[PDB]
């Protein structure tokens, strides 16, 4: 169950990963022992051919499903036909030593070649399910996330043992809100698990003095309470073991454990990786996620607190509703006084090392508009910065730094397209909102026209190309989900489109 493979297999795990015995570091992270790892290990230490020894003692991950859809489908039919195809049930594990954490209900994976399910991308996958009326699948996934909250205290990065030490951008409260638009007391039903996740993020906050940090919560010098991304471990990621070992070796002037913590926590941020987190965008050894208060995360926390207040007011609990309402007020006040870059005119992360708000513009700047924490004048300023600097021919850019990392220029990511279009709409910036929507839709359609698939990310400098991208044609959750939602928006409800139309109106 809950012992991750790097502790389970000890030096054999570091030996197999270091030998580059497999092309993907994740492959051996998912290898299931055929017997007691204590036996395997004692076996290993005496009889030190490593490839044969591994094959005789582990069932490696099976070469997965290569689903081929029939050709000639429209973009919408293609997406809609894929929801059943990517529903999977992992009810039991193969043995006690399997890294896959079993889950109660069927869940929807981003792609057939995915071996587990993740947190924040599922919300955008769930937008598509909602759009195409798959409420049972949505309820199945919300049950799964509630189960994880009740069993592990939080939602792990994914349902793998080696993900238990970290979470991801906390969209659960918004999943419940989505489910609630169809099962109207989902918010009352899942308030206990919402409260428990909130406690996970705020763990230790009452004990904090100005200037202190603890796990995922910090307190600035003026008392302001904000959250940060944080992984509880500080070892190489089992699923990226040799990469992290080498990344820390590239910067021996800082303890490898700090580099590991910051690499793990950027994976928790969902932006793995990005110049957003790096002192030097060319050197991943300079990443310092845990010293950066993220503006998107704290927008999500504001939303979580407002939904907690609402979920309490609906249960008749006036004291609890009143408590979360004050917490959300303090959170909005802290976002506005610490995560706003006045000189540049946009929202931005806060630097714990320098105790200033940072200059870099990223697509995270749209998140306070998304959750309606921004004042109107700042929303208008973010929209001016968005069309001036981030809006590219194929959608909204992730950053303005082309670093080689994936959460950076020139890549556009479906969840950020949606967060931009919605946040801009929230404040009357319909023209920019529609520009983001139309350009990303054109990028997704044009890429579908040429590749007959959707992929995990798109190059926004043109239209028609994605990424190293997803190699099958059974393609990608949050792109599919966001595409359905946006495609509904650019045609009348009365006569929806199954393809992106030629001209924006």
């Amino acid at each position: 169950q809950t012992t991750s493979p790097d502790i389970l297999l000890g030096p054999l795990f570091n030996d197999v990963q270091s030998a580059k015995l497999f092309p993907d570091q994740k492959t051996f992270a998912d290898a299931v022992p055929k017997s007691d790892p204590l036996m395997i290990l004692a076996d290993y230490r005496m009889q030190h051919d490593l490839r044969h020894f591994v094959e005789m003692n582990f069932t490696l991950p099976a070469e997965g499903e290569k689903y081929v859809p029939p050709a000639g489908q429209s973009l919408r039919e293609h997406i809609d036909d894929l929801w059943p195809v990517l529903t999977r049930t992992t009810d039991k594990a193969s043995n006690k030593w399997d890294s896959l954490l079993p889950l109660p209900k069927p869940y929807v994976v981003p792609g057939g070649r995915f071996r587990e399910v993740y947190y924040w991308d599922s919300y955008f996958t769930m937008l598509g399910l909602a759009e195409s009326d798959h409420w049972d699948k949505i309820s199945d996934m919300v049950d799964n996330f509630a189960y994880e909250i009740d069993t592990f205290g939080h939602i792990p990065n994914g349902n793998r043992s080696y993900y238990l030490s970290r979470s991801q951008p906390p969209f659960f409260s918004m999943m419940v809100e989505l489910l609630a638009t169809h099962d109207s007391d989902a918010l009352k039903k899942y308030r206990p698990q919402m409260e428990k996740e909130y406690a996970y993020w705020m763990d230790g906050v009452d004990a904090l003095q100005p200037g202190q940090a603890n796990k995922r919560v910090v307190k600035l010098d003026d008392g302001a309470i904000l959250n940060r991304y944080w992984d509880d471990r500080d070892t190489p990621r089992p699923e990226s073991w040799l990469d992290d070992v080498n990344t820390a070796k590239s910067n021996p002037n800082r303890p490898a454990t700090e580099i590991y913590r910051d690499l793990r926590s950027a994976a928790a941020s969902g932006w793995d990786f990005s110049s957003r987190w790096m002192d030097d965008p060319q050197k991943l050894g300079t990443i310092r996620t845990t010293s950066i208060v993220p503006v998107d995360l704290n927008a999500l926390m504001f939303k979580m607190e407002k939904l907690l207040a609402r979920a309490s007011q609906e249960s008749g609990d006036a004291a609890s509703a009143s408590k979360y309402e004050a917490l959300a007020t303090a959170r909005q006040k802290a976002i506005e006084s610490h995560l706003w870059n006045d000189k540049e005119g946009w929202y931005a992360d806060y630097d714990l090392k320098s105790k200033k708000v940072r200059n870099q513009l990223t697509a995270a700047a749209l998140f306070p508009l998304y959750v309606k924490a921004a004042a109107q004048d700042r929303a208008d300023k973010v929209a001016a910065a968005t069309s001036s600097r981030l809006l590219k021919p194929g959608g909204i850019a992730t950053t303005t730094v082309n670093s080689g990392q994936q959460w950076d220029a020139p890549n556009g990511w479906a969840p950020l397209q949606w967060v931009a279009a919605e946040g801009l709409q929230n404040y009357g910036q319909e023209k920019v909102s529609m520009d983001v929507t139309w350009r990303f839709l054109k990028n997704v359609q044009h890429t579908y026209d040429r590749e007959k698939k959707l992929v995990e990310k798109y190059d926004v400098s043109t239209t028609g190309t994605g990424g190293g991208e997803y190699p099958l044609q059974d393609g990608f959750g949050w792109s599919n989900g966001v595409t359905l939602k946006m495609l509904d928006r650019v045609c009348p409800k009365a006569k929806p489109c199954d393809s992106v139309p030629e001209n924006q109106p």
